């Protein structure tokens, strides 16, 4: 908004200046080209500092930061009592015009006092809280020339010829703020500062300002009309060339912008808009009275409306749905109750002070907050007993924290409110320091010393803006800009570069790759995305309604995804239709109840349903007539209890929240504690199993030791004993592990912190196997070598077209003896759809018969087929949520598995005869926290299994109850695992977080998409598109850095 529609001004509002403390000093500067008033910065600029009460006829004239004016009729005894105007209620004056005026701000709980100077005039002489939090304002010779602080700091504002050239903080340090130029007429034409902006204006001898610019690339040119309305603007790199039309008769004015579009606003005599026609027909009216909006109405036709009580504020505002929100408040304005639909209502009480001591939810629980006289918070305790204190420094910022635990963080802030160090419970210290750039242009430097010896660089530029990134380890990341802060690079540490481009409104319409392909984007007049075109020229396109909610997804094979929404934006049906034909292949839909909570979902496949309770928490889902219920601690909302199938878990949680104890089935407890940074330093079972973990100084999980809990017994737990530690470079890269029941590994990564050779060395110090891996630009994998005791042992390069693997060369030799020789020798070929599946993965096995692989799809880009090189057929089906509920053999004697969920986690595999009949009493279950994608343990046929997970929360071992070590993990870089285990030790087919491996492929099912671990990439494109990273098809650029639970 850089336009007045109402009127025609140019508008510009800048932050200046914010001070933190008790009373926060706050600055900002306001322009309108057709203003009349003046600040401590000039002509046509307002402030908060130089509001002032005059005295006109029987009226007192309330001047704001604005420039607005509220009237105020003098009383006969001229003693102002609470009195307000209806225009802004919420400001009470009150006082003798004989002795002070003051303003009490209903929104703030703030106060100013004006003071009696010349000529019936009051100057803002103070600013106060209900605390006695005071700023004191000083002026000599009519100018604003001091500013003392309750909190013990002064500011002084440095005059030239009665033009406010500096604002400095005095004491009890010294520090230039902000600094001002004028030009010849004395408008505003410069003005840095510290914490904010730097900029430039040009003004007529009117002061209508026709140019601003900053620092470096961002520079506007203003054109306005006889009468001072801008009629146009446009920005020296092309952004916002726009135009603006007036209508005065009508009392319409239009908006052309840079990008064709059309929007006409019509307002009333107060400049408020009544009606406004978007560029793409869809209109929306208002309803005001007396510059108070009474209610809005959408083009679907949908209206909020709000009411008022006697005292100015919003009493009521009714949705759209038959929704109300009530909202009642004390005698001074602050919120005492809200009141929402399902008999949802919140208490807050206040204290002589203002100071909201006790909060109470809608269940009733409650919330107390202790404070200090000046309005310090200092104490919370919440409705278990959970205590949090806070102390604070001279600025009262928190300086110390005290958790309910007793663990106390440390924090120490500057007088501009920067962190500078941060002492934690277990006494590691984080250092931050701050230097400018007194050469050259105006940039800064954040130096960030960590308590591991890790020195990290954080460098800004001229706009105050990210410049570069330099990690522990010495790696670069660079950012480039273009006007308006629009991000158009980013330069890897590797030197290859990202860019970005824009449209003339700064939409995003292109992205640049390392490898230099592009990703484009369309848009219509309104600014809705219409288009897309990925990579691999692949293009979908969307349509949306007069709200602006996506009602269909075009696919270049032709299909259509259309979603009808309800009036509260909730899709209530999907369906999909091919081509010139509406016909409709399937449709999902989605229930609500009264209270819009989804209450079924159902597909062809499935069906799912919720059961809420009175606080609208889930207390049951059922998939497919498979029921896990929930109870909930009822003062923490956490799950207490959940049960399906009878098999009953009960969860026990501290004061933070943390896991103090679980239980399944009447067996024997699992016991864990936490450290005063809430980290797991041991969990235990009574029968035998036993883990604990340690952290490095910034949290890396870093050792790991299970069984014999006290040393006691060495001889007892032989070949049932695990001590791993992780090692990490200083740009925390895992780079060695110790494994006393496989090994040593060591890790060498290249500047984009990808692995580029592991080394696993067991007894001899010659390495048994190595992986040695390159990249493209995209850093996708294109080598993979590996190594067995120094012989060369297989050797793979795989090729990327538009980001996807798309052919790939494989050989394997046989060791003489010294010599190799080949023994495999084979190329793969990848095929992909118009719409980015693959669909076909031939294996030319050089010397024998042809493998190939065959993929089939549903509209929505899930694997509902599979075709083996056998010609076997495996089914797949999802849920409405995309959750593999079901596998099946379609022609051939092997049995399914059917799946069961608990939202996100995958909770059980269920196995199903030949005939189709669910063996529920075999199946598997997998023990999650709610939310959690790392498994704690594992039930089958009444037998508990605990896991023990490494640093991404990859199961690495099952261990029964007493401990003994039953299954043990062994995985390729990239995940493909290959440990060997007992016949009859427990599955495990779990492997990175979200992902399950299908015996039947090789492949592992992740959610959402299928993750081929060979080439590290999934079989499709990502189907949240650039939402998930530029690599649609990649998993992670790091196996051990990074996870993708949910397959996106």
């Amino acid at each position: 908004e850089p336009v007045d529609i109402g009127t025609g001004d140019f508008l510009q509002h800048f932050s200046v200046l914010s001070l933190p403390g008790s009373l926060p000093l706050t600055l900002s500067r306001f322009y309108r080209s057709q203003a009349k008033g003046t600040g401590i910065f000039g002509p046509k600029w307002t402030d908060e500092w130089s509001c002032m009460l005059t005295v006109h006829g029987n009226d007192m004239h309330f001047t704001n930061h604005e420039g607005v004016d509220l009237y105020y009729r003098i009383p006969q005894n001229g003693i102002f009592r609470d009195t307000a105007n209806s225009r802004q209620a919420y400001y009470r004056l009150s006082g003798d015009i004989r002795d002070e005026l003051t303003i009490f701000d209903r929104r703030s709980q703030h106060s100013q006092i004006f003071s009696l100077t010349d000529n019936g005039i009051y100057l803002l002489s103070a600013i106060h809280d209900r605390y006695g939090n005071r700023a004191d304002f000083i002026r000599t010779e009519g100018l604003l020339t001091g500013i003392h602080h309750s909190d013990g700091y002064t500011l002084a504002l440095g005059w030239q010829q009665r033009q406010l050239v500096s604002i400095d903080l005095a004491t009890p340090q010294r520090q230039r703020l902000v600094t001002c130029h004028y030009d010849k007429n004395g408008y505003l034409a410069e003005c840095d500062t510290i914490q904010f902006s730097h900029l430039w204006h040009e003004y007529t001898s009117e002061g209508w300002m026709t140019r601003w610019r900053d620092t470096d690339k961002t520079c506007v040119d203003i054109v306005y009309d006889t009468l001072g309305r801008t009629v146009s603007t446009l920005s020296t790199e092309g952004y916002f060339d726009d135009q603006f039309l007036y209508n005065d008769d009508e009392k319409c004015t239009t908006y052309l912008d840079a990008e064709g579009g059309e929007t006409r606003y019509w307002y009333n005599g107060d400049g408020l808009v009544t009606r406004s026609i978007d560029p793409l027909g869809r209109e929306e009216t208002s309803v005001w009275e007396n510059t108070r909006l009474r209610s809005r109405t959408d083009a679907l036709g949908r209206t909020t409306a709000y009411d008022y009580n006697n005292e100015g504020e919003i009493s009521r505002v009714s949705l759209p749905g038959g929704y109300s929100l009530y909202y009642d408040y004390n005698e001074h304005g602050q919120l005492t109750r809200l009141s929402a639909p399902g008999n949802q209502v919140w208490l807050w009480e206040y204290d002589g002070k203002g100071s909201m001591v006790c909060l109470t939810d809608p269940q009733g629980r409650q919330q107390q907050f202790s404070y200090s006289e000046h309005g310090d918070l200092l104490r919370q305790i919440m409705p278990n007993g959970a205590t949090w204190r806070w102390s604070h420094d001279a600025l009262h910022q928190v300086r110390a924290t005290t958790a309910p635990d007793g663990g106390v963080t440390q924090t120490e802030q500057d007088i501009l409110g920067r962190l500078l160090s941060v002492k934690d419970p277990l006494g590691y210290t984080t250092q931050f320091r701050y230097s400018k750039n007194h050469a050259g242009p105006q940039g800064s430097v954040e130096e960030i010393r960590r308590p591991d010896g890790v020195r990290e660089l954080m460098r800004q530029n001229s706009e105050k803006l990210p410049e570069s990134f330099t990690d522990g380890e010495g790696n670069t990341t660079r950012y480039e800009y273009g006007a308006f802060d629009l991000l158009t690079a980013v330069i890897r540490p590797d030197g290859e570069r990202l860019a970005c481009r824009y449209d003339k409104l700064t939409r995003l319409t292109e992205i640049t790759n390392a490898e230099g392909e592009h990703y484009r984007l369309r848009y219509d007049k309104a600014g809705q995305l219409v288009a897309e075109t990925d990579f691999t020229g692949r293009t979908l396109t969307y349509s949306y309604d007069a709200a602006g909610r996506c009602i269909r997804t075009t696919f270049p094979d032709g299909t259509h995804l259309n979603r009808q929404y309800s009036t509260t934006d909730q899709v209530t049906r999907e369906e999909v239709a091919q081509g010139d034909s509406d016909r409709v292949l399937s449709c999902t839909t989605f229930i609500y109840d009264a209270l819009s909570r989804l209450t079924e979902a159902r597909n062809n496949d499935a069906t799912v349903t919720y059961e809420y309770d009175d606080a609208s928490r889930v207390t049951a889902e059922t998939i497919n007539g498979r029921r896990t219920e929930y109870n909930y601690d009822p003062d923490q909302d956490t799950v207490s209890q959940r049960t399906t199938a009878g098999i009953t878990e009960c969860f026990t949680r501290g004061l933070t929240g943390e896991l103090t104890q679980w239980q399944i089935d009447g067996h024997t407890p699992l016991t864990l504690e936490h450290d005063l940074r809430g980290q797991e330093i041991s969990r235990q079972s009574e029968a035998g199993f036993s883990l604990r973990q340690n952290y490095t100084p910034t949290g890396m999980l870093t050792g790991q030791q299970a069984g014999d809990l006290t040393e006691q017994n060495p001889h007892y737990w032989r070949n049932n004993t695990l001590q791993r530690q992780w090692l990490y470079d200083k740009a925390y890269n895992l780079t060695m592990i110790s494994d006393s029941l496989r090994g040593t590994m060591v890790n060498s990564v290249t500047a984009n912190d990808q692995i580029s050779h592991a080394t696993w060395t067991g007894s001899s110090d010659i390495p048994m196997r190595e992986e040695r891996f390159a990249y493209d630009r995209n850093l996708n994998i294109t080598r993979r070598q590996t190594q067995v005791n120094g012989v060369p042992d297989s050797e793979a390069y795989q090729h990327q077209q538009h980001g996807r693997v798309t052919s790939r060369e494989y050989k394997a030799w046989r060791h003489t003896t010294q010599f190799v020789r080949v023994i495999r020798d084979e190329q793969t070929t990848w095929k992909y759809d118009v719409n980015g599946r693959l669909v076909e993965k031939l294996i030319d096995k050089g010397g024998y018969r042809p493998l190939r692989w065959r993929y089939r799809w549903d509209a929505r880009s899930q694997l509902t087929g599979l075709e083996t090189p056998e010609g076997e057929r495996r089914e797949y089906k999802y849920d409405p949520f995309g959750r593999r509920i079901s596998k099946r053999c379609t022609n051939r004697d092997r049995p399914g598995t059917d799946f069961h969920w608990n939202g996100d986690q995958l909770t059980e595999e269920i196995p199903v005869g030949t005939d189709g009949t669910p063996e529920y009493e075999n199946a598997i279950r997998w023990i999650y926290e709610p939310g959690s994608f790392t498994p704690l343990a594992r039930y089958e046929k009444g037998q508990l299994h605990y896991t023990i997970t490494d640093t991404v929360g990859r199961i690495q071992e099952l261990l029964t109850e007493d401990g003994t070590i039953v299954w043990r993990g062994k995985q390729h870089l990239w995940g493909r695992e290959e440990g060997r285990n007992k016949d009859d030790a427990p599955s495990c087919r779990l492997r990175f977080p979200g992902q399950y491996e299908d015996e039947e492929s090789g492949l592992y099912y992740n959610r959402f998409r299928y993750y081929d671990c060979e080439a590290g990439q999934y079989l499709c494109a990502d189907p949240i598109g650039l939402r998930g990273g530029i690599n649609l098809y990649a998993y992670a650029p790091n196996p051990l850095s990074w996870i993708d639970p949910l397959g996106l």
